[PDB]
């Protein structure tokens, strides 16, 4: 009744962590409990392909390449990623006729260079990567099942839409689950086009209702179903998509599986704004990825990120302001690294003293109790901010222990290997 | 007339469903921390004077397996400690035939184990214990037993541990591993203290210069880091009487309690033409000498492919080692054709609609990462884990020569079996 109802999943044969994590379906942090066993049915939305990748693109794959990470490397989930490229969009064909090089080539471009940037920002391909170009045929079929559910109606103009009034008055529907208070050929205004007949000369895909394009939404509803299947585990974003694009995937979905939940954990990551304002395209205020990486590596750009809560905004400050920080950690990290290697380097277990010392206790307490700390920050729905200043505190303390302490090889060794395992789960390469 | 074990309380605990062999219960239990998710290990070391051998191999690199299976699988928090026997009856024989001090002799043999140690890829300890950086420690240690009336001085200055006043305390079992297997007032009273012939190595103490007694240095350097209550004590099975089931009766006999470890771990002997590889039999390959002949990954795999609580044979030139080269060759063989597909792949050119040959091959890929999760929780199951991990490489073989290939599905697989070749400390 006039508030959306979410229902969270049994406990009983699932890996249960105690992870919490932000879901934009309650707005609220609750337990992330898989819907199978250890298993983590993930899709997030990809880049649209017309430009080059800009650092607000940075943040949010970047933020969701963590994420992933410390779902698999450190909570040793199993997880299934899919990640799409939107090839067909009113953006691209406009840059295609300005470009003059044909519009596959030009989203294959900007395709390609997405890659490269996510590579050279550490982060992995995804288990799937779904192109809409290649997913038309699935997109059809799945719009001629909800009109055989009769949740959508066909324009005589050859366009289908979304019927809003018919979907909402199931009583196992609710349209706008997540930003509820969001909301000629149409009948209601709030109807959104699954399928656009198509204007001349544009590209364009054949289909039962005439030559036409996919509406945006419909897109990323047909891909993560084909693959993910009827229950989504998480579903995430930037926040600017979570209405209407998140909304109308969650709609569709259901409309096209009839149940009541595609989605039990949606997660929106917060925009990089720049001095107060989106970086974005449109304000000409951005920083390309590619001309970032020519001043900055990719361990200080990811610093910069993990010291940034995943689903809260953050402020770039650019010539270089906010990114002293990001450097001075970045080279302690790497002066850390340098320093335990040459200390276990030149240990000689001939001539050593190896007693358990008063040094030794106390430095591996505070390592045990580093390890529970970071710990319990990751189950505080990924809060790298506060895990990352725990190994900062860490290494201070081994770097006094390496100057004068007399030191115990192996302990030096597993803490270098749990600092190892952390920036691996982080995606820091030393 | 039969010992109690008392399994730990679940409750605040890192509950896995892991179930071990436990020497306590001699069964599989399952296992549960003392605290949280913290792993408190005690694990015997060698006795240096001599070269490492292959039973050595054996055993060290099993329980360096199930370490990284409890801290990289697992994520459990493992404090683990190692000795160094480097005070003993047969240092001290061997430094008088080399005409060498007994200290420069075990110094010597110890930085050859530890160099052994790391040429198989085996984990330094959190703390190494050398008995002779702990002999004060072990003089208290004593001290405290007299004081709680379990052990009894002799007139010639040794120190002894009372069997039989230990055994009539209620709270209190003697042998609790063996029990069949049990100047003095019994003849079963062990030495806590060896009054010393003047010309041997030998140490102050209250009653008189002497040395430590095996089991009591085990006993001392284990409490000493460790505490009260250990998660789990190791060694090769011949260690569990008398040797372990002393250490017990000490530690117990010490703190006073009823349980000083919870899970005792007793990894099988490698055999050599059926007997024990023994320096005593001369039947013994070094560990060096086996370098010149094999790689670490090949002699781990022998390990990987016998589980680490039975006995293994080894038959030599080369036929238990037969499998183990095959297996090290297919799994080259494989990240070889992974690694150069991940590296060559062509994303301008490539087609990505998931197919149904992609759909079959993740699902074997996600059923295989259950059923060798299922094997670990098997009591470190790793010849069953290894099968299914052959397997799978069967079928990415396949995929990669015909399918059309998923970029990212390669990637998360070749990720996977890294991350279970780390577990197993093969490196490729
Ligand atoms: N690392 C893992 N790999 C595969 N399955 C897991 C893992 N952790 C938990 N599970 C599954 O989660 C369910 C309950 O977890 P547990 O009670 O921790 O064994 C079981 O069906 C397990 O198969
Ligand atoms: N300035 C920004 N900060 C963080 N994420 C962004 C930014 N701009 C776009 N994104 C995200 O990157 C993805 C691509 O969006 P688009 O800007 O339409 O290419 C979406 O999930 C967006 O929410
Ligand atoms: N990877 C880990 N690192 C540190 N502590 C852990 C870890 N996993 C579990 N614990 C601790 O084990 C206790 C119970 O675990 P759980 O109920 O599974 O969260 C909690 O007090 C946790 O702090
Ligand atoms: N042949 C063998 N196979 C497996 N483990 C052995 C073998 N010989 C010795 N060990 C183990 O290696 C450690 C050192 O024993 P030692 O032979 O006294 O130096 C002990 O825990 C033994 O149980
Ligand atoms: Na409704
Ligand atoms: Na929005
Ligand atoms: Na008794
Ligand atoms: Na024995
Ligand atoms: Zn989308
Ligand atoms: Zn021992």
């Amino acid at each position: 009744g006039s508030l959306p109802k979410w229902n969270q999943p049994s406990k009983e044969g699932k890996k249960i962590t105690n992870l919490f994590v932000n879901n934009s379906l309650t707005h609220s942090k609750v337990e992330f409990i898989p819907q199978e066993g250890n298993k983590i049915k993930w899709y997030a939305c990809g880049p649209t392909v017309y430009d080059a990748a800009h650092l607000g693109h940075a943040r949010t794959y970047v933020s969701f390449d963590i994420i992933r990470r410390i779902l698999v490397n450190y909570f040793k989930y199993d997880v299934f990623m899919v990640i799409n490229i939107t090839d067909i969009d009113d953006k691209i064909i406009k840059r295609s006729v300005e470009e003059k090089i044909g519009f596959t080539e030009l989203a294959r471009k900007w395709e390609y260079e997405f890659w490269e940037d996510m590579k050279s920002l550490n982060v992995l391909l995804p288990t799937a990567i779904t192109r809409v170009s290649e997913y038309v045929g699935d997109i059809v079929k799945y719009i001629e099942k909800i009109i055989e559910n009769k949740y959508a109606y066909v324009s005589e103009e050859g366009s289908v839409y979304f019927d809003i009034d018919e979907f909402k008055k199931s009583e196992k529907h609710f349209y706008a689950r997540m930003e509820p208070l969001s909301v000629k050929k149409k009948k209601n205004a709030y109807d959104f086009a699954l399928w656009k007949s198509s204007k001349p000369n544009e590209p364009h895909w054949d289909s039962p209702w005439g030559k036409g394009r996919p509406g945006w939404h419909i897109e990323c509803s047909t891909m993560a179903s084909n693959i993910l299947g009827d229950v989504l585990d998480i579903h995430s974003g930037g926040i600017d998509l979570r209405f209407p694009h998140h909304d109308n995937e969650l709609a569709q979905s259901e409309a096209f599986f009839d149940h009541s939940q595609w989605v039990n954990y949606f997660l929106h990551s917060g925009h990089l704004h720049i001095e107060g304002l989106k970086m974005s395209k449109s304000l000409k205020n951005f920083i390309t990825i590619k001309n970032m990486l020519t001043k900055y590596t990719s361990n200080q750009i990811r610093i910069l990120f993990l010291l940034n809560k995943w689903d809260n905004f953050m402020n770039y400050s650019p010539n270089g302001e906010s990114m002293v920080q990001c450097i001075e950690i970045d080279k302690s990290f790497t002066n850390f690294f340098a320093i335990i290697l040459m200390k276990i380097k030149n240990f000689d277990l001939n001539s050593c003293n190896l007693y358990w010392s008063d040094a030794d206790n106390k430095l591996n307490l505070l390592f045990r109790q580093t390890k529970n700390k970071i710990h319990e920050h990751f189950l505080d729905n990924f809060n790298t901010p506060d895990a990352l200043l725990a190994i900062q505190k860490l290494i201070t303390e081994i770097n006094i222990y390496m100057d004068k302490e007399k030191i115990q090889i192996g302990l030096l060794l597993e803490i270098k290997h749990y600092i190892n395992f952390i920036f691996d789960t982080f995606g820091l390469i030393y």
